């Protein structure tokens, strides 16, 4: 499952990935907390996502 950026988010260090609403990214690990390890699929950039700011695409 792909998911979507629902609001525009801006990384505090190296480790988080700053992305744009509407972003869609690949998951890479989620099971160590609610922070995920995403790919952005407009960028490639990866690093780690607030799980809440995203959503499962339709
Ligand atoms: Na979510």
């Amino acid at each position: 499952t792909l998911f979507v950026a629902l609001y525009d988010y801006e990384a505090r260090t190296e480790d988080d990935l700053s992305f744009h609403k509407g972003e869609k990214f690949q998951i890479l690990n989620s099971s160590e907390g609610d922070w995920w390890e995403a790919r952005s699929l407009t960028t490639g950039e990866t690093g780690y996502i607030p799980s809440n700011y995203v959503a499962p695409v339709d």
